[PDB]
């Protein structure tokens, strides 16, 4: 059991396909009954292993402050975190949302809730009141932890609803400290099965709902993940991703903790700064960096010659395609190949270019054998055929181990689990020697800057303006964003179509939404183009913004921001 | 225009027809209600001045013997007296009244002192604990309440040491007053159509019991659609058989009658039901038009019914849950009257119903009144235009209907029921091809033990104040008699034994903390409660287990029937 | 309960077929039973597939025997008689079993039906004195025969066949019940004008009490009305009895005398369960 | 054009060689894009003309049993069934096992099957165990439809698979009624092409495969049958065959009810007794 991951760990040493099918194999043969990943790897296989290697190196390139944690200090300092949410009557399964910025404390409270058996909610630093009135309303809080800088909004969300509050970074009224219990707490007992974490994720249908991880969902999944990235144990790590999403438990966190590396962690505020985050990569030595296509999209911009990147041995993609054209000026400069792959915040990484494998440009690459993953067509058969588009599934029995349990909503497990196979609602093709290519969405859901958008949300919030009678939420190509938030908007009788009223509602949506999911564009429009019973074709908005493009002309009333 | 319509009005009730309903709609529209009241402007403008002393109530207590009659101009003097003795007691225009009452003349006084005064009236049933009165005062502060000498005490305690001004209807109590103590003339407060004057708690599927708000329209003018199908007239001696603390008291003990210048009968009656009696006081002061619930007209049929002629009855009338085909055919075999079913909720007035001049579907809620935009939607919210569909009841927000609440005090809860430009009812059903609903269930699960809609949580809450529960599932369960039973699933503690004798010592607490309908009539001791990967019970799971366990007449293995 | 019995190392087992048949729904891989070696059922017949179940899992057969109050065991499978599934085995020794014709000749033919009956010169030893009643004497004692009121037939081997009840004796859930008492019961309903009870086939129970009453004038047929008469018979009788069908009828079927055919109530339920249809105004609880 | 079927229950009444070509023709010029022929034939023409005539005169030779319905209690006691499934969560397109003796149910379940859409799989009474799991592994049962004879044999193929179970004849634990609900449900729209029956049938190489048919092949093919057979609406018509096979629906169904006519059907438990 603990053989497994120093097997694991040496598979990554010098990976291969013949290698993997062995790792393959004795992961079916795991028990995993009762399982706990902090106590049986984090405690039973690092703490005790190398206890005194550091396990994070954090740094703020705003504040400049630096932080160094052993994997012992760190297995301390998530205890006081357990003990401190014990102390104020948390039971396993109990909700803890989390909301901080990158933060020492982050991993510690990660921990604290996988070995106390406790369910976290991952909540993004840019949700607004709004939005986490919505989930509360969804799923209400045992316990909310946050750093002093989102306080007021997870103040003002709650309202009046008693619940345990704490803080990473400073004293605030009413709110807790999390290191002053004792560093001692113990194992609670977990199903691997039993639920860890939900992830509150955009659907193409309604306002968004939460995923369901276990307790070996993602802290075994991610050998999946890790094995694509290949993270060894001697790496130091780091993933430029966000708190509140599933990437920052791939990478930032599983990944590398199963291998016994070192994580690198860096935290900003506000825009990217994208010359001063290389140079804090070059600057601590990243062995091993995870970015997405936009963050990769900005990098090739800089004057790449005030870099050496000597240190740097693997450079890796996720969430939207990489551009051929992005993978080429980078490896012609530091001789890195970005490697791509894929996956979702209901799976771990499903498909990938490892290591060893040749990369074919603008393909993810070939199936983790972990995953039964094949393309269906439209009556649900298999395609055997290259070239040929259809959805991108997963076989169900058996089960794969990365997969979560469901949605929180029934009617969308009834819609993406069917048949024997679960709908990514990605689409692609392969080709003669199996590799994949990404093609779109089969869905209505939006990727701006590596953000999954659900339209429902986006489009609620819009009526919630008195002047907006209905609305239809699509993403339009943007080189820089991968797709722009654009809104039709029909207008109630009495208001008509301006500048000024697109900005006014514009700026309403602020106060509503997340800014990746404000729109970028908005147009007034008599009507909107819909099925007999109603449904808005949002297909049909697509391709007309597509036929408009092509003789560059804009919309009577389309307003650009 | 404004008296014009109620005079109108009167006379559509004398024979009714479709075209002539049609007619009375498209008068309301053009009503001036911005500024409204309708004691000032019906009760007294209309019926004191041209039928002052026709009898508005007759009232009798089958218990005790006591009777009254009151003319609509003693009521109207009676009344006032009440809103200058609240006013003595410093009460201005929005202040919150709890009125806590048996059937007695002095219930429709205050009903009239508080619309006509433009106060804020909180009806509490008769039957409400302790603990759930303290509930309500948590969520709304009394200015002043109102009981009967019989439920002071319980008012007393679930006040603690709140100040407000107490008031007993028949008695002396030590720092209770009377209200009849000043002058029987205090002017009316010029109140706005859309001003608050009624606030109901009523139960949901998901939480404690929130506030419904209705206007100085919203009941006393939307009951016309509940008075139209209803089918009550100026010279009906009018009984509707229904507890003090409900909207069917308002509906039908209240606006529906004095609307159209009825006699309202008041039958009042302590604990449990005698149905043989009741009929026999129906009978025996020769009402003319009856409204009970369907509980109640289950237990009717099941008399001999050869005891009674029923000689004055004109109009028989049911609402509040469904009413099996096989109740209105008995009563209609012997009597010769067909039991009209009905449909609203606490939200609306009536909405759907069994007009007087509309041939009777049996088990059909007949049609929509045309005053409400009902709608059938479908799961993604696109209307329903085919027979035998079934879809969720709901109701077109532009126009605003008249009848429809403002809303809940509960935000989270107006997000629900108010979307996409409709409210939803969280009733489902089918039309057919003539167009006449048929009521299929909840959306929801809520709950309807009795003519009395029950919270699970509610329930599941004061489950868990006791020591031995650990979990606990509460869903209702087909019953003929009360439409569905309260039973709870409950997951025990260790330490704690499955047994008859702990099931009961459950349920006794429970009946110290919870109104007797909310008492669970069932409990059944499980090792879990099935759940989604969400951890949300599967109710669902719950009532087909007990259908495959009703097919072979057996009990669950520490199922324990009260 | 079969946990305790293993717990336990209980060796010899006597259980009824409402039990055996609830037990082989078990998973039965939780049990070993490595101490239990005997295994007998009474009370009602034992179907052959419950027989076979349990041999197949335990290598055990459920050994059935017959009897009634009145007696002691009368008719059994032996320890060391070969068991024919759906038999009740072979006549006790110190009693003289004896199936007699509806004319009282005694039958000695396979695969005649019969009464079953104890020859009563000498007396059998483990046979009751007599009933309380003397009318009741007066019909089970006669011509040297006492008639346990049961129905069989024998086979080439000697082995003997239930039938069912030449009464209208009802048998629910391992209880014996009487139509009359039901009846009486019903009576005390002011509703009921008159009320015919009998037994109706069920696989779990054997039978089911149904009861078909005819109402007073003035009262209606509804199941609002059904389930307020059952919940009186709940105070009133113990629950076994309680019917779990009520319907009602116009008329109970009688003969020229005024007597009720319970017979013919039976026979009316079985064509009409060979048609799969519930009454018009039967309701099942 | 349903004046096909009155024109071709004429042509039954004295078929010859010049008529028979028309029958032909016209069946070219159906419209069969949206069919059903429960509601189409049996409730549109024969409930409707002739709902009083005997539809089925039915006996078992071994119990003594007997009955004789009508078109009209024929078309009410299909519904039921029809309603009853409906109750019971099926849609159309499900998969309903149907393993009875010859019975008037038999009849009743067919017709709710046709009207409501649903793929029926004939099995016959002498299916043992091992045969109706092979089946089941083959294509999974929404419903099981069995006589009370043969209700351990389903019961035990079956397992604990989920399945909606009923009985035609009698009562059993966990097995339901077919007439307890309403004696009017109503059509299902199906395609001319919509599965309706499969049969599984032996063939040379493995074990036995699903032969598809559709709401045209059998309920419109069948005319083929009727015009060689010369089966009149005059006629009694039995066909001496077997529950669980195409000839039941070929000439104990189909072919007779095409043309109104009286079906007489036998049942026997065990070996043909020639004289009897
Ligand atoms: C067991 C007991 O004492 O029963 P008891 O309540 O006195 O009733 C006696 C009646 O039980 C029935 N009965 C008893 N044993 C049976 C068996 N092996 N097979 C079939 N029927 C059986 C008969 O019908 C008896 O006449
Ligand atoms: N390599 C990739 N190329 C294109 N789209 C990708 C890639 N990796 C992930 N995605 C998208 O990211 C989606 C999941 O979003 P998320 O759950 O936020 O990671 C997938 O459904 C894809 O649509
Ligand atoms: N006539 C009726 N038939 C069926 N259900 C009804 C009927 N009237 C009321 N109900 C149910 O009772 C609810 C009204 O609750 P209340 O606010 O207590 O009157 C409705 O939402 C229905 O679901």
């Amino acid at each position: 059991v603990q053989d497994f991951f120093r097997k694991f760990i040496e598979f990554q040493n010098s990976p291969n396909e013949k290698s993997l099918q062995e790792i393959v194999k004795l992961v079916g043969q795991l028990d995993l009954r009762r399982f706990n990943w902090v106590r049986d790897v984090f405690e039973d296989i690092h703490v005790k292993e190398r206890g005194s290697k550091t396990a994070l190196i954090w740094r703020d390139i705003n504040t400049g402050e630096e932080a160094k944690l052993s994997y012992h200090e760190l297995s301390l300092m998530s205890n006081r975190v357990l003990s401190t949410l014990r102390k104020h009557g948390l039971k396993k399964g109990d909700v803890v949302y989390l909301m901080t910025k990158v933060h020492p404390m982050h991993w510690a409270v990660f921990l604290a809730v996988i070995k106390g058996g406790f369910v976290m909610v991952p909540s993004a630093t840019n949700l607004t009141v709004a939005e986490m009135k919505y989930r509360f309303s969804d799923l209400k809080p045992s316990a909310i932890i946050s750093d002093s800088l989102r306080a007021s909004v997870m103040e003002e969300a709650l309202g009046s609803l008693k619940v345990e509050k704490f803080l990473i970074d400073g004293k605030r009224e009413t709110w807790n400290s999390l290191e002053d219990e004792s560093s001692n707490a113990e194992p609670e007992d977990t199903r691997g099965e039993d639920v860890i974490i939900n992830y509150f994720t955009s659907g193409t249908t309604g306002m968004p709902k939460r995923v369901i991880h276990t307790a070996v969902s993602y802290p075994v999944g991610s050998i999946t993940t890790a094995s694509i990235v290949g993270v060894r144990e001697s790496d130091l790590h780091l993933n430029l991703s966000a708190t509140g999403w599933a990437k920052f438990a791939w990478s930032s966190f599983f990944s590398p903790l199963l291998v016994g590396a070192t994580v690198v962690g860096i935290n900003y505020e506000g825009k990217l700064d994208t010359r001063r985050y290389l140079g804090e990569v070059e600057n601590l030595g990243v062995t091993s960096f995870c970015a997405p296509p936009t963050a990769w999209r900005q990098f090739i911009t800089l004057d790449l010659d005030q870099f050496r990147f000597e240190r740097l041995r693997s450079v890796v993609s996720a969430g939207e395609p990489l551009n051929p054209e992005v993978i080429k000026i980078w490896k012609d400069k530091f001789n890195l190949t970005i490697r791509d792959f894929y996956g979702q915040t209901e799976t771990t990484a499903m498909v990938g270019n490892f290591p060893f494998l040749k990369v074919k440009p603008g393909s993810m690459g070939k199936p983790h054998p972990l995953y039964d993953i094949r393309l269906l067509d439209d009556e649900g058969k298999e395609i055997t055929k290259p070239y040929e588009v259809g959805h991108i599934t997963v076989k169900l029995n058996p089960r794969p181990i990365g997969l979560f349990l469901g949605y929180s909503d029934e009617k969308k497990n009834m819609e993406s689990f069917r048949e024997g196979y679960y709908y990514t609602g990605d689409k692609a093709y392969f080709d003669e020697e199996g590799y994949f290519y990404f093609v779109g969405r089969g869905d209505d859901v939006i990727k701006t800057s590596d953000y999954r958008v659900g339209p429902f949300e986006v489009e609620s919030a819009l009526l919630e303006h008195p002047a907006v009678a209905e609305a239809a939420v699509v993403g339009v190509p943007d080189t820089v964003r991968w797709q722009l938030v654009k809104a039709y908007i029909v207008l109630k009788k009495g208001y008509m179509p301006s500048k000024e009223l697109a900005e006014e509602i514009r700026e309403k949506m602020k106060t509503l939404l997340s800014p990746y999911k404000v729109p970028r564009i908005i147009e007034f429009v008599d009507e909107l183009p819909k099925t007999i019973s109603g449904k808005i074709r949002r297909v049909e908005l697509r391709k007309r913004e597509e036929e408009k493009r092509k003789k560059g002309e804009v919309g009577q009333n389309e307003y650009v921001f």
